[PDB]
């Protein structure tokens, strides 16, 4: 069966015929589809594959190299119950990770990954340094650079590395006495933690959380980042003189720090990675979702738009000049960002990039279509088809 | 398996119970989910279950008229190959064939449907009159109303009834020697269709085109729709005194008249359906689509949009101007129009509706967003299960 996908714009048709090579645990059957869930959700045998993509990406499949890493890989792990990989097979399997998420829609720079590799840590001190470091280098100023910093992967009989924060750098949700929550809402639980662990809060709307930090069967720890590492985007309008006023502002630096990279059977439960943002990111979902800093209503009214109705598409306007200020932002302070208009034509390039080179996709419309212009943009008017390969990212429950 | 379906805004859930008893004819499987694509696709059984369907309904499972209507369902199939549906049964079945449908958002609305027998339907000729006073009841002056004329069923040795035009109402697309488009480049075929029958066409852009109507084993014959009975809204924008300029238009009443109903096994060809629109499908879609109006452009620049960048979001922009026109031109010339906003907020209450009902509600996550301000809708962070209950509103090929 290889999906016929068609394209409604252009009318082009092609066949995907590497689906039928993905594993069979999604949530969807013959009877009912469930694509639009949340959480959709032998080594020895992961591991010989792994192995084997990483000999036909250099091109020496059936080689004796080739042989000889497949004996010492079911060696290690009939000896250990597991194996080591190589830097350049970690490498190899980093990048296919990212380039098998269904959900990501800047794929087109899946071959521009930086590992780092830091499978050697021993403490969250040193896992800290690490982090630091790759804040460092993937910041790069403004310059971001994509990056992933590897730490030790899952190992019988021992506890994991984890780091308790969803993202490396995320502002506090303070919970207040009346209910509600200055600064972020999604923040809250994480915020608690830090705060039931020894940090001392500070009752603002974008206050950098620390670290919690979990080295195995280890307490966590806390780590404060320094003010100097996160780099930050004051908010502000072309056009609106107010919206500077309302003191808005972002980090840099989308690096995500709790899923689970997975190679060849084998799981790396801390394994933070980030490249940059994609502006409705921040402008449509962190600023305009109702649950998270919600400012709508205030920038519809300071726009002075008729809030009495909804045909008057308030939403729709005061939405459109918030990511006007994200992109403007961005711009001025010279970070790093793409909108969602480049970001979409970019990904119909790397689906016919991927059609030639593997024969098909995994994408996921839902995350791939913008929050905001769908139809706007050309990946909307694109058929897809959605499958879980491996290496990939994973969710998992967080570690309390 | 009874699917936990989460609102992501307020954090509900619920279990559909109602998938367990779908058809399994979904194009998903556990190995890759095909929901992005737009064609996803015994009589006695199919009856009896219906009939079942029915009879509870009314409240009268089990009785001696369940009974009796299910074996002379039985006995006419034995006897004839088919069976003919009572008054009562087809105006069950078309409100269910609408309840159904994963990819409408109006369904709120779905039992206040107006159902017209045209079974009793000899030629082209009564065929054009039950759509002619389908349109004037539906369209009523502007105050829509949603209604169904479902004529003659699926005949053994016998040709269908069949209207080939995909609406009631289409404007003709003029393909010029220039390789451009005068009028919607979508209705190209049905427009070259009616020329080849004998119509002699109208260089416009807004020409509506005649009916292509069809009778069992006839030729399609042409019929036109008297001006009087078309109703249709100029585009004007409340600020833009430009707009006007534009000669933009649309028509009142969205008939689909292509897809197939069915019931109990039963399947009409021909039973066109209307209710009324949501602006996002004409100011969004009909007008910004780059294969349809593509009139984006032009507005931008008559906005004096900075075209010459992606990131000002003119395209984004000029969408929410265009949206907000055809709201206003329709509330102006006081013809039923729904935004998308209200659209969404009713369909959060029908699925609420429907879980108390049927336990569960099929819904087409990608079709029930709107095309536009996706997640400044509830529906975006509410999961769906798709799936295919009967009765159905089913796609099919083109007559010719
Ligand atoms: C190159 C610049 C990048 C851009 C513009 C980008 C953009 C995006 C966007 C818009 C999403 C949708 C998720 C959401 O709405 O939160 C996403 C998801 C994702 N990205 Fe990419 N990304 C980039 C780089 C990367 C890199 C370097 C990796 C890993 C090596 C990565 C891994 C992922 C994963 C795993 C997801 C799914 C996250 C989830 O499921 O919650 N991204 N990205
Ligand atoms: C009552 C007012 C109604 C509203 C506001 C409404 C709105 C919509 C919208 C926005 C769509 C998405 C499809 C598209 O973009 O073309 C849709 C699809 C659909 N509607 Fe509803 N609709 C209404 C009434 C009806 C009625 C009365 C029926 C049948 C009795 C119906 C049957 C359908 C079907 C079958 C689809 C799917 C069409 C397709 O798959 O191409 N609708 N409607
Ligand atoms: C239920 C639904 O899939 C969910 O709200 C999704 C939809 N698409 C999305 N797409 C992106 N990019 N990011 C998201 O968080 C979501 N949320
Ligand atoms: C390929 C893609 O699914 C297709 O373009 C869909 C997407 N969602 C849609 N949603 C609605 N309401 N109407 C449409 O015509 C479409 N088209
Ligand atoms: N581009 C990335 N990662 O590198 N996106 C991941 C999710 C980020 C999230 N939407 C945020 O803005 O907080
Ligand atoms: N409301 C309905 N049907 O009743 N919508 C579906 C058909 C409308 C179609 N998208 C058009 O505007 O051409
Ligand atoms: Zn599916």
């Amino acid at each position: 069966k290889f999906p016929r996908v068609k394209n409604w714009e252009v009318g082009s048709i092609t066949y995907d015929t590497l689906s039928a090579q993905a594993q069979q645990d999604g949530p969807c059957t013959p009877r009912r589809c469930l694509g639009s869930l949340v959480f959709p959700r032998q080594l020895l045998s992961q591991a010989r594959d792994f192995i084997n993509q990483y000999y036909s990406s250099i091109k020496r499949s059936g080689s004796q190299a080739h042989e000889q890493r497949l004996q010492e890989v079911e060696a290690e792990v009939a000896a250990t119950g597991t194996y080591q990989l190589r830097e350049s097979e970690l490498v190899f399997g980093a990048k296919q990770a990212w380039r098998n998420a269904p959900r990501c829609v800047g794929r087109i720079q899946w071959g521009k990954l930086q590992v780092f590799d830091a499978r050697d840590c021993r403490s969250a001190q040193e896992m800290f340094t690490y982090i630091c470091n790759h804040i460092k280098y993937a910041t790069n100023r403004g310059n971001l650079r994509s990056a992933i910093t590897v730490f030790p992967q899952r190992c019988p009989g021992r506890g994991d590395f984890r780091i308790w924060n969803s993202q490396l750098v995320r502002y506090a949700g303070y919970r207040q006495q009346d209910g509600s929550v200055r600064g972020d809402p999604a923040n809250v639980e994480i915020t608690e933690l830090c705060i039931q662990h020894g940090w001392t809060p500070g009752n603002g709307r974008f206050d950098v959380l620390p670290l919690l930090l979990q080295a195995p069967d280890e307490p966590p720890e806390l780590f404060l980042l320094p003010p100097e590492l996160v780099l930050e985007v004051p908010l502000e309008h072309p056009t609106l003189e107010w919206f500077a006023a309302l003191g808005l502002r972002w980090y840099a630096l989308p690096a995500v720090s709790n899923m689970l990279l997975e190679i060849g059977g084998l799981e790396f439960p801390a394994a933070p990675f980030s490249g940059w943002y994609m502006s409705t990111e921040i402008g449509t979902r962190n600023l305009c979702d109702p649950h998270r800093y919600n400012i709508l209503e205030d920038v519809a009214v300071c726009m002075d738009l008729d809030t009495r109705t909804t045909s008057s598409l308030w939403k729709d306007k005061a939405a459109v000049e918030i990511n006007v200020a994200v992109l403007h932002s961005y711009q001025l302070a010279k970070v790093t960002i793409v909108d969602h208009h480049a970001a979409t034509a970019s990904f119909m390039k790397h689906l016919e990039n991927e059609q030639k080179a593997r024969g098909g996709c995994p994408a996921d419309w839902a995350w791939i279509v913008p929050p905001i212009s769908g139809s706007l943009t050309p990946v909307f008017h694109q058929e897809m088809v959605n499958y879980f390969l491996s290496p990939a990212f994973r969710y998992q429950p967080d570690p309390w």
